[PDB]
């Protein structure tokens, strides 16, 4: 009730990023978060496959046993550190206050925004890439059965919102270069959508490294097939069937939507395509960093 003039408004601005309008107030508890040395933070633009990583790192911290990530959501077992829903359920950062570490944090803020806190620890950052054209359209549909954002109008118009930079968490341009710089600096995994679309247990077993866990090839294969879209859209505790239907109205769009690498080619127009092709190659000059939009 009290969320709900929080709900489907226009974004607010945190330290000029776009922000949900209900997780900006407040945001101190953000950028005064406490980290811990020890805490996996797992950083994605919105719709980069956060929730994938999220339930392979759980796995791989649980032996990789199913049965122990089946205990509560990942919604729950994976708190998002911006969150907040004022006066209907506590913010993210309280949750992740009373958490054991090893803490996993998601987070979709851009680097510089990040709270410092995390860079001063080196806490291991697992970022999480994925082409803008297929970001766009599920962050489109994302948008539509998601109460939290302000509703994104004709698919169109949000793709102009999209390139500019104008939906939450801004730029993706910046977004995923940010984090491909810092990592000069900071110890960060920097994962590709598509690389675990290709070949899944190879991107467990780069991610279990980087956290120092060492897997039996029965343990990885356990998480391969416990982390294919198939088995997490039709898992409760995964596809989000357990936020209430007042928050993300899942009969618009399902979370667990496609979970494929190209389905932008079923929603661009040519025009579109040719549009944002030219204008991503001009953002996109002068970076090392590749995306494939098709594999
Ligand atoms: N195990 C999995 N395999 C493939 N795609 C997955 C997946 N789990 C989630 N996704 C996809 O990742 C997107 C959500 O990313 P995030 O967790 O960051 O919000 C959605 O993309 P789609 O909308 O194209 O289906 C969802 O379907």
């Amino acid at each position: 009730a009290t969320v709900d003039r929080y709900l489907r408004q226009p974004w607010s601005v945190v330290h000029g990023i776009p922000m949900v309008c209900a997780f900006a107030p407040n945001w101190e508890r953000v950028d005064n978060f406490q980290s811990r040395p020890e805490d996996i933070v797992v950083a994605t633009f919105p719709k980069s496959g956060t929730t994938w990583v999220s339930e392979i790192v759980d796995m791989i911290l649980q032996g990789g046993d199913p049965e122990k990530c089946k205990r509560d959501a990942i919604v729950n077992r994976v708190p998002m550190l911006e969150f907040a829903a004022p006066g209907e359920m506590p913010t993210g950062s309280e949750v992740l206050a009373t958490m054991p570490s090893p803490r996993v944090v998601k987070s979709h803020l851009p680097a510089h925004i990040l709270p410092k806190s995390f860079w001063d620890n080196g806490c291991k950052i697992i970022y999480v890439g994925r082409n803008a054209k297929d970001v766009a359209v599920s962050f489109y549909h994302f948008d539509l059965m998601n109460k939290f954002e302000q509703h994104p109008g004709t698919w169109d118009q949000y793709l102009e919102a999209f390139m500019a930079g104008k939906v939450a968490y801004g730029s993706w341009f910046d977004h995923v270069r940010g984090y491909w710089e810092r990592r000069q600096e900071h110890p960060i995994l920097y994962l590709f959508y598509e690389d675990m679309k290709e070949d899944l247990r190879r991107e467990i077993t780069k991610v279990a490294q980087f956290l120092g866990q060492e897997l039996t090839e029965v343990a990885l294969d356990a998480i391969a097939h416990h982390t294919s879209f198939e088995a997490m859209r039709d898992n409760p505790s995964t596809n989000y069937s357990t936020v209430p239907s007042h928050l993300m109205d899942h009969g618009v769009s399902p979370f667990m939507r496609k979970g494929i690498t190209g389905d932008w080619k079923n929603h661009f127009t040519v025009a579109q395509n040719a549009h944002f092709d030219q204008y991503y190659a001009q953002k996109m000059a002068g970076t090392d960093l590749r995306f494939r939009t098709e594999i």
